[PDB]
């Protein structure tokens, strides 16, 4: 069902997608460092500072994504950017140390009790990686966000990728007609979830050079 | 009563001396990561440490870091920044998750250095005595380091004769100050010595520079 220029959008999409890649350096942490709050708040805020860096990758690659507007663009990546965190990190559990640490952490329950049931409703979708890939595109490019002068622009870019993505549920689960609704339906659900603290946190970098500090370099 | 030699040594170090509890907590390790790049590039700058072999220069940083980020600590927190009256750094570490473990020594120690009224000078070559420590482990030239350490208690030992005429204990306050840091528990700050906490709030997201 997919077009030659479809397959050269998802085929386009999924490289960038992919080269997406956490330091080794940065999973080791998880299981061989000390288990303290502050170590292991470091540690997560470590590895959502390398989502944060993939995601802004990830978005200026996406397609006509630089023929926008700078003021927009701009707008739209602020926009999206919890809710596009929020769907790469329930990748990463989809890790029991991981858990361990984000649950002695010093962050609230609050955020961390929407957070899981979130990442067990899409491990219950049984997505693919084409699916994860598309979706994240999906969001990033909603003509929604706030503060976006051009909106008619965006959709031109979004509606192509949801109509891939709709083949896509159409091919791989014929058995479930609700499958397309359902994903998006995931994303209407991040959309309800408080933001704030990820908005505090999404401007701090945490970066651990455990290299002499004599030989570092600033 | 400083030799004109010493005042070349002192203007020198002083020149280059002078170059939510999660919210709080990471503006304490922004700060405290800005605090260790100065201290490297001071510790670059001491007379002759450049001379040392390598090892031994890194041994000596390695071995002094954190009792020079106490000593730079204290000094901060001492000058109430930004006012020189305010509690604002004070309130942000009693609310920042560190324990009462690490945090009832530090503020007993602010406390105690507070009363001997510390100057720059001091500071600045006190920072310096703590980084050319020969007693340090994994150092192999422990002569070499000693001899540079040794002008620097001396400009040290005559500023105290010098301002504090009246007091003569104040020269044996400061090393005492030192046994002190030296003796505290590093493992805390050892575990965080390494972290390197930015916050890059002044770009939006699209424009930062990764
Ligand atoms: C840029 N920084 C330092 C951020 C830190 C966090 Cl915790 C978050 C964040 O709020 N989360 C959501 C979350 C998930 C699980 C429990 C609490 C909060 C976030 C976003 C991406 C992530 O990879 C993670 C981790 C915990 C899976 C690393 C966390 C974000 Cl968005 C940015
Ligand atoms: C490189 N990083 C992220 C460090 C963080 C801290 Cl808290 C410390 C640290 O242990 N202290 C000591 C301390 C002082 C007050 C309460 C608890 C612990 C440290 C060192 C330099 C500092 O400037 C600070 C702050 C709290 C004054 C920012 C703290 C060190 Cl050494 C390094």
């Amino acid at each position: 069902e997919l077009t030659p220029d479809q397959q050269t959008l998802l085929h386009f999409i999924m490289d960038s997608y992919n080269k997406q890649r956490m330091p080794q350096e940065i999973t080791n942490k998880i299981l061989k460092e000390e288990f303290s709050a502050e170590e292991n708040f470091l540690i997560l805020t470590e590895m959502a500072t390398n989502h944060v860096q993939v995601l802004v990758e990830f978005t200026k690659k996406l397609p006509g994504f630089q023929t926008l507007d700078h003021e927009d663009q701009i707008a739209l990546l602020k926009g999206s950017a919890v809710e596009a965190m929020f769907l790469r990190s329930a990748e990463i559990f989809n890790s029991d140390l991981l858990e361990e640490r984000i649950r002695n952490s010093g962050i609230s329950d609050e955020y961390i009790t929407p957070m899981f049931s979130f990442y067990k409703s899409i491990g219950e979708l049984k997505m693919t990686q084409e699916e994860y890939a598309l979706l994240t595109a999906i969001v990033i490019l909603s003509p929604d966000r706030q503060y976006i002068k051009d909106r008619e622009a965006v959709e031109k870019l979004q509606e192509p990728l949801l109509d891939v993505l709709q083949k896509l549920c159409k091919i791989h689960q014929p058995e479930n007609p609700q499958h397309f609704a359902e994903l998006l339906g995931r994303l209407t659900e991040l959309r309800t979830f408080n933001h704030h603290h990820a908005e505090m946190l999404m401007s701090w970098r945490v970066n651990d050079h455990k290299t002499p500090l004599l030989e570092e370099i600033w």
